[PDB]
């Protein structure tokens, strides 16, 4: 829409009160023109028709339940946008501005997220299993990651490429719960799974094997579904990421932490200049030795911490 832009105040997933960025034009809508070319904030009104219609509200206060899942989605995409920006200089996902798009109440009772090559789409959840997926900051950052890296190396999402696309996702999703500051820990999606189940979450990038997750490349999984594990291997890069973060020792290896700012910029220039569409595992160890080589030195600790990672999980 064309209109005056205001900001608007709502209650997200989790009852917390937010400060929206928001457009007037007769009806107040969810469109931030604060941000590149916009983001914009769709209802799909339990249907999957796609994108649906953009947010109108009339007096810009969005207390109501049915509006909580779309003050969050708006809300996460800025936050992810800025520590885009702030953190790394990239201009939205695709480098230059784009809009930024997502849907919520899509389907009925819809327990998943996903990128569709355009947007974001979020399901409200099930009411058990999940909560509207919107109220996670990780999810809606592990989303935007996807189409970063549809922009950037383009890995294949199959396989390792697809396992090494899936702990893109994770480890960016992780950096900007970190960024923002909201309760932040090494685990994927615990605000909004199992409201049931206190101290849960999808998956971990501390402990894989908590849920079942490889740990160790010798531990891959190596059939066919979830497109050949792309959500199970990428246990064994969230390991090695922690390991560079964090340090410990993992199998018998020690790894020195270097810290969650060098991790995402190390694994920010791999993705931006060294990763390519079919890049596997080992590649991916090439890759964020050569981006540490880059930016600290050859001989540094970085880069010692990093060859220390991934042989602590196998890769190499
Ligand atoms: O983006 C992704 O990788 C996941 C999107 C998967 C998707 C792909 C294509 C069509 C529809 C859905 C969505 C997320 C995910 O990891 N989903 C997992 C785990 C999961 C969520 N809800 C589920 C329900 C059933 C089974 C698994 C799940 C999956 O789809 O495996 C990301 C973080 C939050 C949800
Ligand atoms: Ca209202
Ligand atoms: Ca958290
Ligand atoms: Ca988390
Ligand atoms: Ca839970
Ligand atoms: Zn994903």
């Amino acid at each position: 829409i064309t209109g005056t832009s205001t900001v608007g105040v709502g209650r997200g997933v989790l009852g917390d009160q937010k400060n929206i960025n928001t457009t007037y034009s007769t009806y107040y809508y969810l469109q931030d023109n604060t941000r590149g070319d916009g983001i914009f904030t769709y209802d799909a009104k339990y249907r999957t028709t796609l994108p649906g219609s953009l947010w109108a509200d009339a007096d810009n206060q969005f207390f109501a339940s049915y509006d909580a899942p779309a003050v969050d989605a708006h809300y996460y995409a800025g936050v992810t946008y800025d520590y885009y920006k702030n953190v790394h200089n990239r201009l939205s996902y695709d480098g230059n501005n784009a809009a930024i798009r997502s849907s919520v109440h899509y389907s009925q009772g819809y327990n998943n997220a996903f990128w569709n090559g355009s947007e974001m789409v979020y399901g409200d959840g099930d009411g058990q299993t999940f909560i509207p997926l919107s109220g996670g900051i990780d999810v809606v950052a592990h989303e935007l990651t996807h189409a970063v890296t549809d922009y950037t190396a383009g890995l294949i999402y199959q396989n390792e490429s697809g396992a090494i696309n899936e702990a893109i996702s994770d480890i960016f999703g992780t950096l900007v719960e970190f960024y923002a500051n909201k309760n932040p820990d090494w685990e994927i999606g615990e605000d909004v799974y199992t409201p049931g189940i206190s101290g849960d979450s999808l998956r971990s990038m501390s402990d894989p094997a908590k849920y079942g997750d490889p740990d160790h490349y010798s531990k891959r999984y190596t059939g066919t579904q979830d497109n050949g594990g792309v959500h199970i291997n990428s246990g064994i890069i969230n390991k090695a990421a922690y390991l560079i973060s964090q340090g410990g020792t993992h199998y018998g290896v020690s790894v020195v932490g270097i810290g969650r700012d060098k991790l995402g910029k190390i694994f920010y220039r791999a993705l931006t200049q060294y990763l390519t569409p079919t890049s596997n595992f080992s590649q991916l160890r090439a890759a964020a030795v050569q981006s540490a080589t880059d930016l600290y030195g050859s001989t540094s600790q970085e880069v010692a911490s990093v060859k220390q990672a991934f042989d602590a999980v196998g890769v190499k």
